[PDB]
């Protein structure tokens, strides 16, 4: 079926007017919750608690935080200056008859959450609620990150070059 | 008695119009809860505690989404466009004096809650209120899955049939 | 003292005016629960607290339910037509100067629960209220179930009785 | 200090009027929580919130109830009639100016609960408020229960004495 | 006393319905465990740690297979399409008043093992549960295997009749 | 930094009216809670929720009963007669400029509760709140507890000095 | 990405006009939360749940206690006196166009919280309210701390430097 | 029975699309487990325990790699690639009504582990689950591996055929 | 340094009030574990780890039961009455500025072990714990063991007397 | 096949930015350890326990310590100052269309081990995980070591070349 | 390389402030751990588990004690007393640009073990963390010990120089 690492979530602000939407790295994991509401009390009638409602969606997204990266930046100014992100979330399946397929909507920094331990490394929790995300095909496949997804690894480096802790360095 | 495998729930939605009933695979566990609402205070008299109410019955059904396939879409169609949808629950041990036996409905689709992690794959819970499920007897075996439940062993392919990640591919 | 499998539960239920009360197989565990209500605020007086007031008694039943059998019938008539079952409670030790000893009463179907999990078997919690279990001396025997429960375990069948699953097959 | 078998609760019912207080077998653990109101807010004053007020005492008794004996035939007509019974805890270590040491109350039976399960032995969780528990030292010894409770080992039986399940049968 | 030789294991399945059960040769050795399950917690009474509980009965089957004999396949049936086989373990020893003496029951294929070595031959280590096995006597000798368990001899074949490996071949 | 064992709590009774504060042994841990109320609701202005409030401060103290020592004695007159108590907090560690150094109050007796159960030993928590503990300097060393701690140990008594249980006992 | 050893928090006291700002060590743990409310109910329309609204913002520090430290002593005055402090929260990792990264804010003291245990050393959680934590980068690096944390080794100490418990000490 | 060299596995990939499974040379050892699950607690009934489950079915493979051959390589792209490989244990004693007899099933890389050690030669283990492995008889022998296994040896080579290390070379 | 033979141990029970201290013959070998706690978790730090904590003392002590002597009659009254039991460990080789070296604490029976073997001999393993054991000089010689221990040898005994298989027998 | 002496490990550092990566003599042994997760419970299926997941790549390295070479002293700034080093693992036979052939890798320093004994010689035991070690074909014979392994043995030095311990010595 | 008698581990205490470390005789063997934590899972991303950590360092020892020497006494008052000790392990190979190579560390008593046996000599098991120990040079030979270790043989003593057991007196 679909896989842990198969559905990722890539956000695209609003106020940057770019034809790219950044994702961020090191996810930990994404709860998308949509509570659609119905109707109250039967009567002991003929099911009048069986219709139709408004729907709740709200969604929370953890993951650790890196030094200075760009969705996180996005992020940043999401919260901090206070506006809403235009919200992705797409499969890195190829789909058959599109480039990839989605979700898509519009929304908000509910909260933000903001951990420091001594063990591990720091962790971020921020809640959103959106105003009703859609299902669609995704179209930019970005294939920077949801194409290409690798482990660091590279076949040698075997002169020198320049290399540390990163996956691959270069001499100077 | 019955098994964890035994009993298994096929939903058909209202609009569809057709002779069957989609069910989704990869179950993770089903809860249906049915509350008889009952008197309300004794006054330490003959028993005033015993007497009728109303019934709320309610259930949730947990599962591991795949990619694309048919009840998921149903669930899909479900909720995202805003849909009641017919909620049968039958046992596959084949019913004596009928094809199989149910419990029987029309549901709604009251919340729905997707999960992505880095473990794992994908997980939807979705939660549903019913006007009252009824038992009856289940006339329609749908025998691919219910009758037919394989663990997608199958005997040899030994001169190679262009073979692939799923459980028998053919040469194209 | 008593023991887990000493005290058992039977009901029996009221419309089908028999002189036997169906219990079930594959019990799990029950709670009975016997609430009595007590005086309010003592008004820092002589013990305005410690004064008589009613009693809500409810207990909870779960079990494994089997295939199809009688008590779980009885249940699902219970519930599911909206009836109040006679309630008995019994112990298997016998009675020194009565058959059995018991506690009674007539209790109602206050909510029904059905788990249906991919491990294990389904499990079944039944909860009810009840308008004042009393205790007596159990007269009724049903020496098939209460005094006689076996492991299943029979002497030999080596000539080939047609056996199957279960503990003791006969010959056609 | 004092041990978890140090400190053993007797009870005394009303009606009966006995120059001795049942106390039951099999003890699990006893809760006696004693809340002593205090006054209600600074005001940002001199300590508006050191105050004196009542006390609100109740206590809560598991233990695992035996076929029949007295203590629970008076715990059963305690919640079962509905009477108050009189509380005594008192300290198996003998008392240096008494004969032992106690605190002591009249009680009410709150609530009762009862628990069967597959495993393990009938538990009963009994729950109950007083009206201001008071200590003192205790004059009953009762030496049977406190002075004398012994593991029901016994030198010999080997003449064979009509022996049971029983840590001491005799012959008939 | 009872040798090693001397208790040996018979199976018959349920679903063959014949009036003789299959016992395969080759035994390496036969492990069978029954834990009788006692009360909890004596809480320093008068033994509490001694009272009755539920047993759990399970046993393992160690031998080496061969190519094809039939209570290989009858295991290999058992596991392999899933199903219960009765249980039978008898001893060599002729009974005085009896024609053999067994330990019964019915039995299920908890866990199956295949080694393959370099060294030696195959070794199948299969695990089994079982609901109670009971005592009694053999009434089947089967004097086939129990009765005749001969090393192969044979007086002479000096003429030449056709031999092979195998401890007695004929003229074709 | 300070250790588990380095800060411990004295109480000085207030009608005692004696140069000394009983302390009392077999602590198990002790929880001092103190609460800064703070501004209600921003309103998003400047900064409305950062401003000053008064402070609820509450403690809760818990440990092993000893059969009779003084401050649980004094713990007893508290609770049970009614009386606030002097709270001091210190720390053994011996303070450069000072005895010892403090956090001191006035305390009241807000609940109090007691465990008997069948393992372990007695275990009373005993909850209070406090109008306000400030901190200073421990002038009174009290040198038998908060200075001298020893493991009981004694370095022989080999000519037998009638010894019992206890950790150093003397010809009668 | 950021450590969990990386980022630090360090306050400086509004009261003291110090050029510096105390931090504290043998920290436990830091947990800044952020809450920006959000528009109440669509009404089904357009999205009116996705609107601007305020920012709740409040943050929790716990750590070990030490004997007598000044961020500590900082706290103590900060809770005890009743004052508020200045918040800083800046990463370790060297910022590449500034001297260190920060968060900072104006801070009080919603609430302290003071454990000893038997096992462990003492620790504190103090909670806090902020009225708006900004992000900037970090001028001071007080090398002493953030650029200098070391394990206590230091490279031999052979000829007797009158040493003791501490990492270094010195002849006299 | 069947022997030690008797039963040999080999693996066809399914990408490949041959008519042909590569084996590997110089295999250790070969134990595949499987694990009938089974039903949970008696609740000392008629047996609860002895009821059908799923199964758990995972082998591991031992052998010592040689510098490059095609199963090693299958199980290089098996493992280091990611895909499952089609999994094939068949016996070497031919099938009287078969070409060979076999187990086969679908199987996955969980674990790989490499060996290398001072002594001896570099060793593999590899670890597989498997989604049930099925029993049936094998159609191709391969006649080169199963049906011929020789020691090396052949009759002369006297003239000299430019000879090696290896068991036969022959004039460039 | 130390032999083996060197360091024996004795005890000395608290309620017999003599002056001499039993110790048993047929030592197996001793264990005394001491344990001292440290500090939890550095949080990367200076250093939070290499801090004091409680120390946790345990030692076990076997030997082979001899019929009846005193020591092992200690223990008998230590464990199967329930005593604490006075510890010394003392060294053989004669202490320059004292009797002898040892260490010494007040010890219990934390739990004995009884083998019965059909070879060999009667084993006893006795577990204890003990609150903080203490070294010091050993006071009490008793030279009839420490200072003596012969080989059972003595230089003839030939007119006869009256001898058995102990090593020294007089007439009558 | 491979041989014990065949496939050998060099690391590189990152920071030492050199055209050549050491290696280090008198290896023990080298477990490389790959462990590829996979799906979790079938759910009684189609099969959903093959399924791909993440590889947790881990392995171990011992050798015994020299005085003083490079590769060690890479290990111990490796360790000691906390650095990750690049992972090289290859083999001596000669690759036919490349130098050598490669496992490559990037990887840390987990753990390290030291052994000191009193025989044989000092033992490191080094262990590392790695983030995905990738095969490839090596390119760098580095023929001083893996192409070059002697025994130290060369064929005279008779007319006195100022020799020592070591293999070959010349005069000054 | 090294070799087991090189590499000697020498302590010195904190509170002694003496120019030299004493090292204890009679070593058996050593182990010093090191242990350097590391990232928490990758996430299957591009390698977070190849991220730094802290390093948590343990060491234990064990040698047979002697009856009274300085380093034992040392590590008695270690124990015993409480007290860190100061951590030196050097090789006894003479440093070409320093005195002697060492490693460097403050050290505390984690546990110690005494074990007495009937054969051998009483052997020592202490066990000890560190906050980090650090490789140096070492400066002090201390040649009584390292520099200078003798079988304890003596060229000759042929008139009679007051002789013992010891490898050397003199006439008294």
């Amino acid at each position: 079926p679909i896989m842990g690492q198969d559905v990722k979530y890539l956000f695209q602000s609003i106020d940057a007017a770019t034809g790219s939407a950044p994702l961020f790295p090191a996810y930990q994991t994404d709860g998308s919750v949509s509570g659609e509401r119905e109707l109250f009390d039967e009567q002991t009638k003929n099911g009048r608690i069986l219709g139709p409602g408004s729907v709740a969606d709200s969604g929370e997204v953890t993951y650790y935080g890196k030094r200075g990266d760009a969705g996180q930046k996005a992020i940043e100014d999401a919260y901090q200056n206070g506006k809403q992100i235009k919200f992705w979330r797409v499969d890195t399946v190829k789909n058959e008859n599109d480039k990839y397929d989605a979700q898509f909507g519009f929304a908000y920094i509910e909260s933000r959450e903001y951990s420091d331990g001594v063990e591990g490394a720091v962790e971020i929790s921020i809640s959103l609620q959106v105003i009703g995300e859609l299902k669609n095909g995704e179209i930019d496949t970005l294939p920077e990150e949801i194409v290409n997804v690798s482990k660091g690894g590279y076949d040698f480096q075997q002169p020198g070059q320049t290399t540390g802790e990163a996956p691959g360095t270069v001499p100077a």
